């Protein structure tokens, strides 16, 4: 079986690539925990086995079949590198090497076949992109699609442990102290990067990463430039306004939608259904759509709400939600894994 | 001045009324609060005065010069053609009325002219509704609009004291008892009147009101049909997806349209800032944009995030926020209410045309 390193092992990402491993069909003779210094010496578990936390270092990485990072886009741009030169296979949960054209940027499901191109980084999608891509590549394939407007209801998870807990410190102050929210100490969102923070108690921030000069967010740039590389048609035009709101676990997003062809509703629906890793839950009548709290711990995306734009012919309006932390980064990130070790690409 | 009553005082949004009425520029002689029979006999205070709080029924209206109902749709369509008959300009907060071609659907910044053709009746829209035309009206006067497609990020309270007090006590449980969230028991959200209900807690539900029969809910409709009436433009295609968040108040939008004409993006936002009721907060670079928990309480409604479709040549996004209690429902009531005084139109009306129930 394999060496495999998890990179940034005691954070939120982190701790469900450790969960996915341990459900994992990979054969794993050894497994090490990877992060900062601050952490180094410290224990996690694999299964019943305590592993030592170690620090990542340039020198950290011999012996290593398959490294898993999940430490922050900084991390990666230090020491990926030097993982690659001594042999071994990176999948990089960050945003640092999604756009380099020698670096395949992969949700299985989609475009696995680019997993055969690579030179010794894989890298994984932003989860608001993965969650997109599984409802929409089956829609793609048989209709084409001309254009992509999206709004998104982001869990706060997606912006680390730190953010987590303090957006469960925040709501225990309003509820139980009656702190009024525009009164409460914020420290980390909307960016932990960013210079202001403000609370998501009671809130929705329409902030999600920095700003760029175009003044959509990172988020936002992340989405529309991921889909094009993903489904490989830069001619696909896709805007979005992401915000984050007081959900710990799951985004949700409203997916606006033309196809190239007339795409029947109910052909729509089937499309998706049968399409691995997306499922189809719509049922009005009976109040069926996809909720966040239910698709916390699946690794499935959940497709509803689908339905005809009222004037444009090729418009069609759904609502797409999935766990961010595993189908949008940890389990994406092992099932790459699971599919470089199936096809024979781990060298 | 004028005897005003509130039709469901004792609520949310007739907390709302009794605050905007007091801060109300109108001459108020005498007020009356109307609720159910259960609140009636109670006292609820205007300013330091003690009101008795009584039934609505055909014959609490007599008297009465202005009447602000707030009581569901089915309150209204019994009582307020009965505050008509009485010789009351009534102000209905709900949808019954909207869609009526008898009745003016108001914001008085947008379409106060509609005021002045009025038969007893002025509605107020949608809360999601009155905050988008605010946002947009100033866009469509200068550089037209061809279409809108909405998202909602709407609030709890939106849905009543019953609906925020459930909110509260399922993140107790949730926080500070352990209970997982979707092991938590729902009464009333997301929709009172339908079948099933669910966990509002760390949750996002794609449902506000009933479903109708094309799969939108009525509350998307409400968006549609609402906006092509108070924009006098049938031509605007409007679609829209309405979620309920847990925010306690204020409603939050993620605003997509097309103009007819190549809108200047540092326009719009001038256009915008230029517009009664409509501020413009949006200064990316220091992080300013309309935020929920910061609009709470005040009666403008807050825009910022504009900017240009990365594709569409005259496509635009925007996020609106405001207040759904005050501008999405009091304050634009109340707002109607002191326009129809300005306006010499607080008189009876002289021929009936809603149906007696
Ligand atoms: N696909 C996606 O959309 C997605 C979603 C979420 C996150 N991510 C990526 O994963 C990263 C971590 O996210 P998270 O939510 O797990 O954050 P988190 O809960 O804050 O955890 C951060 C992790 O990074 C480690 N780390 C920080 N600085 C380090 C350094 N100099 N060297 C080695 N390790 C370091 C931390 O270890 P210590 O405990 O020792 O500090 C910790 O394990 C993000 O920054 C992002 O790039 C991607
Ligand atoms: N424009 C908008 O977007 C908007 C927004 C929110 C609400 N509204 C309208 O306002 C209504 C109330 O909303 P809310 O949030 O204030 O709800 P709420 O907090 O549940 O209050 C309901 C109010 O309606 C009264 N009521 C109920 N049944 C009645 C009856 N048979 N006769 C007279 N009064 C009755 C209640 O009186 P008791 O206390 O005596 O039961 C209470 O005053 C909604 O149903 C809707 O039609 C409009
Ligand atoms: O570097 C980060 O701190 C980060 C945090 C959350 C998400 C992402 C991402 O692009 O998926 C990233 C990122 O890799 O840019
Ligand atoms: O009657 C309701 O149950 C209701 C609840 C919240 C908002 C509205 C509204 O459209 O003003 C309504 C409404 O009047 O339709
Ligand atoms: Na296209
Ligand atoms: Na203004
Ligand atoms: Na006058």
């Amino acid at each position: 079986g394999y060496t495999v390193a998890v990179v940034g092992a005691t954070g939120a990402v982190g701790a469900q690539m450790i969960k996915m491993l341990e459900e994992s069909t990979l054969p794993i003779d050894k497994i090490r925990y990877l992060a900062s210094a601050r952490s180094a010496g410290k224990s996690l578990k694999f299964k019943d086995q305590d592993i030592t936390i170690e620090e990542t270092t340039e020198t950290a990485f011999e012996g290593v079949d398959i490294a898993l990072f999940s430490a922050g886009s900084s991390t990666s741009a230090k020491y990926a590198p030097y993982a690659v030169k001594a042999g071994v296979v990176v999948v990089d949960n960050t945003s640092y090497f999604r756009q380099n054209p020698d670096v395949p940027l992969v949700v299985p499901e989609v475009n696995a076949h680019a997993l055969d191109a690579h030179n010794g980084i894989i890298a994984c999608p932003n989860c608001s992109t993965i969650q997109m891509m599984v409802a929409l590549e089956p829609v793609r394939q048989k209709w084409g699609l001309d254009r992509i407007i999206v709004s998104t209801y982001q869990a706060v998870s997606g912006a680390g442990m730190g953010a987590i807990l303090e957006t469960q410190r925040e709501l225990r102050e309003v509820l139980n102290d009656g702190v009024k929210p525009c009164d409460l100490h914020a420290e980390i969102l909307p960016s932990g990067g960013d210079k202001k923070h403000y609370p998501i108690a009671f809130n929705a921030l329409p902030q999600i990463d920095v700003f760029t000069d175009n003044d959509y967010t990172y988020e936002e740039m992340k989405m529309t430039k991921e889909t094009k590389k993903i489904m490989e048609d830069d001619s696909i035009a896709v805007s979005a306004t992401c915000v984050r709101i007081p959900v710990l676990s799951a985004h949700s997003e409203s997916v606006y939608i033309e196809t190239k062809e007339v795409a029947p509703i109910e052909e729509v629906k089937a499309a998706i259904a049968a399409f691995p890793g997306a499922v189809l839950e719509d049922d009005v009548a009976h109040q069926i759509y996809p909720q966040a709290i239910n698709a916390v711990g699946s690794r499935d995306t959940f497709v509803g709400r689908i339905r005809k734009d009222l004037d444009a012919e090729k418009g069609i309006h759904m609502w797409v939600v999935s766990d961010n932390l595993l189908k949008g980064a940890a389990w994406n990130s092992v099932q790459i894994a699971e599919t470089l070790h199936e096809r024979g690409l781990v060298r």
